[PDB]
């Protein structure tokens, strides 16, 4: 019908059946919904699958997303599962998890979320063998290492959100202090995501210049107070979001979207994602956040940072405690 | 400090103190938070104020937004009020309201939300005299007319979200049926936002061609079933979101953002926003959704649609019932 | 080397060997260089081949383009030929041609450019069988029909620049007169590209409203003068560019780029490109500009415009004269 | 008229009379036309004035630009002069100049172009007192210093294109060698624009890591050959464009546009533009290219690079020869 409006051309060939850039978000709580809303507005995928337990809410959220799509670039948003709608997805973003019950042990919450991952990752290994797994569930360093051991995927394709969020705020706050384009600053926050993450002051760089030209002790007193207050501001912000709101959703959603951009657009961009440590600083068999080149096939290269003696000791201490916690599980 | 990194140029003049494009969202529930997240990602404002009752949540949401800003274009996001941080805002977006209590009358819920608006709009009139007020609270046609009567603003600057959302879905679904760019379709949903909104089939247009070249009765039977099913699909989607999720947030957030774009960028774009009826079709003293040219100063022009006899009767019936409901308040 | 800066990840898989969106411009005079500069800045292709006779200029232009690429999105720009670098290109844009010698017949210039096309299109048929051919050489309607007969390609993939440029100016000037978004106006210039192109006033539409609600004779006198002056302004601009500059390059370059966008991004967008007439208005065996839906596989659909009696007679007269000119070749 | 299509709203206020971002290009040869085409496509200005001697070509170029505008964002492009259409422009881009006659001295060509600048800059000082002057005419370091002495403007607002083009190619080629995002590389080409420009290998940085961790002599032999070949590739490209084409237009046009972006969008971005040397490395009373933070008011800050002994000697030698050449004028 409608041939009186638009007359079809008989010589026109059928459109190509191109493979869509395809993602799936597992766990559609506040974090997963924030990721979905951002990735839809920023047009990350051609097809986006949302997987959670069958409820009217999940379907209502999907229909809410679908009804607003005309205002943004198109995306085939839908509810589904890995084994069905989500087969051969390019990126699998896992935000699924459960909240710590009243009086529950930290090891008990880990074993509960790890059990949740084992059921999830079994479908990912079977139906998304070539996919990159982006882990967001906390603690992200433990869950990223568990995902690596459960899946058996190449370590390059098991990626955790890590300290990407705090590093970006660290970079932006430092550039704001100096009235300069934030893309001119290379300052990394590495290690275990949380209160023990390490700012790499020794290699912090602004447009080629070292923020610490010699050693930290040689810096003027006012610069040491200003630089230390900037990193403290980053840690205060992450803590206060959990204290005032209970959790982060919008910030981690934007950081997760940014990681997806580097992967899908093959940007070869430096990101402090969480990933397997393989020999650097004598650290093995654990996941930490280190600046890495991220592209279509995941973690392609690692920035071979030379840490100061104090910075490296903090990193190896975090690696020791993370290996101990995982051995207890 | 940091003059060993960046040497300030003595001849450099101070930067200009330009006036920021400034908005304020009142009511930071699910609708207001969705609006804020979208307007931040899409970089609508230079400064965005979020006003709601003083809570740790609102401040936690603001800090969540602020912590994720490095990943998107900058916006000075903050919590505040109209009388303080929000003075002389360009756009005031009102999503504030209360939920219908168990057994509460529809007239009782209106009088409660109208009382909420009277306290809000008193500050808007005093401190944002030149601002455009974008009304989103339901029922949007009643609340838009109440805002016009309370503020005394020019009717061009009192704008309700109206049927912009359903019209965009209507336009996109029709273009998808015909395998054509949605920007080639001009098909409007007008009237009262809800189950009684009117699709203007008589003037529905695709790239210059009328979807209904003569009258609706002259259309082939299969085209009448297909066209009627498309509008029914639009109304089913809006109802099912409320049924499954309880409310819309992401869809209305994107539609509200789209209205803001037309205003702040002076796009002179046709939008079926809700606004004061002033003589067209003999309708007066009420707010309905009609295609209007929207730009920097609000509703600039109105598309002078010629409705069919059946379409106009439905519109005048909705105007009659809306005037009766408001007289009872 | 450089492993002390970036440490390669052994588990990282090799990047995918995706097929690049590939175009080739034949004829790098002022028109072809303008097309290339625009298509590079607007990031149309992943790989762009420039074919002209072997000279230091062509290679100098390519090296000039290559040296400035860091400031725009990447494109593998290079000099080459259809049979080598340009094999299996997605779009073949032909601007090649020769200037009319002093005292040369219009039929002699056609037979010279047609001979140029026969040598070019032989390589296109052999090495770019699935490509879309975008014809820009003047007269575009004759050269588009010659390309169709020489190649034997499906008529959907033989596209001429046609009246796309003048239609866009026509649309923009009309919207400027009415203080409205130009995307709300559907006003087409059809027929033979030149002084005899036909403005379709009978179906000219603004946001659903007909500019001519009844007949042109029924319009008020001042509206008839204003509307006629707008189309006259379009024809004066195209003539004055040739009179003052000698040719158009920047305008036709932007119009050609816009056609490429609709093809490569599968936009299904209405364009008055030149193409084969197949029965509409009783016109056959000739190329004219008619509003058509353009997408990945070329001319997919045709807007089935109902012309007025005067508009259709002008169109059939242009078809008669174009068929006579081609028969003489 | 047209009130039967669009009904004007009586309560609608008049649009604001905002000040347009305004630029003017002086000299519309191949360089100026390339700048104009790029700045129009990339939507740099709200109003762009093109100044050259009164000819049918200039007006034909302007009309060619104007006729293609519907395909890109709007810009009020026009022909005019500084004293009339170009009053109070934000940026004045000067590409004007004359070609070296057969057997003309290098000092004679300078005195001819300097005389051209004196007539131009007299109008700029009178009618564009707060404007930033972007100098592109060769030799850019001499012409930038002449512009500073003729105008008497603050040295922060006299900017030459300098080595911005070669630095961007240098940065991109180095990042391509390492399979990394080019924004992670800070490698500068400084000094006199030409064959004697200096690559700052001592501070070349990739994501925080120094390309030369100790001294250049300590680098492995293969890395020294690869790094030296990359800079040689940059100098070969700039020379071959002049050898094969006679001049650069597209590359310098994109580089000039990039400088305009940093100014108009207040990006505070590091650019190796040419500017007045004021004490650094003991260099005074001359213009050289040094990494500088560029924003709305011009050169705001200077990256305080610590050069190696060999790098600094080459820079001071170029400063000595540039001061000698200018003293002879
Ligand atoms: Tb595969
Ligand atoms: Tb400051
Ligand atoms: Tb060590
Ligand atoms: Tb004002
Ligand atoms: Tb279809
Ligand atoms: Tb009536
Ligand atoms: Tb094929
Ligand atoms: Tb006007
Ligand atoms: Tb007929
Ligand atoms: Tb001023
Ligand atoms: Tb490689
Ligand atoms: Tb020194």
């Amino acid at each position: 019908m409608f041939e009186k409006i638009l007359l079809s051309n008989p010589s026109a060939e059928n459109p190509s059946s191109l493979r869509p850039r395809k993602g799936i978000i597992i766990g559609l709580g506040q974090v997963g919904l924030a990721c979905a809303y951002s990735m839809l507005i920023q047009d990350c995928f051609d097809e986006l699958v949302l997987q959670d337990i069958a409820s009217d809410k999940l379907e209502g959220e999907v229909m809410d997303f679908s009804h607003g799509m005309p205002f943004i670039p198109p995306t085939d948003i839908k509810a589904g599962t890995i084994a069905n709608e989500g087969r051969n997805a390019d990126i699998v973003i896992i935000t699924a998890g459960v909240a710590q019950k009243e009086g529950e042990s930290r090891l008990s919450l880990l074993e509960r979320n790890i059990a949740i991952y084992k059921k999830i990752l079994a479908d990912v290994v079977k139906y998304c063998p070539e996919a990159i797994i982006l882990v967001v569930t906390n603690p992200v360093d433990i869950m990223t290492y568990a995902t690596l051991k459960i899946t058996g995927f190449p370590s390059s394709r098991i990626i955790g959100s890590g300290t990407v969020l705090d590093t970006a705020r660290f970079r932006t706050l430092l550039a704001k202090e100096m009235d300069i384009d934030p893309r001119s600053v290379h300052a990394y926050i590495i290690g275990e995501h949380g209160d023990s993450e390490v700012p790499v002051w020794s290699t912090a760089n602004v447009g080629g210049m070292k923020l610490v030209p010699n050693t930290w002790a040689d810096l003027p007193e006012d610069e040491k107070a200003t630089l230390s207050g900037i990193f403290q501001k980053v840690q205060n912000a992450a803590y206060d979001i959990i204290k005032l709101k209970g959790y982060t959703s919008y910030a981690i959603g934007l950081a997760t979207t940014d990681i997806v951009k580097a992967i899908l657009n093959s940007q070869e961009r430096i990101l402090t994602v969480s990933g397997l440590m393989t020999g650097m600083y004598g650290i093995e068999d654990v996941c930490l956040s280190i600046p890495r080149v991220v592209s279509e096939r995941g973690i392609i290269k690692t920035v071979n940072l030379t840490l100061s003696e104090d910075e490296e000791k903090l990193l190896q201490q975090s690696a020791k405690m993370l290996k101990e916690v995982f051995d207890k599980i």
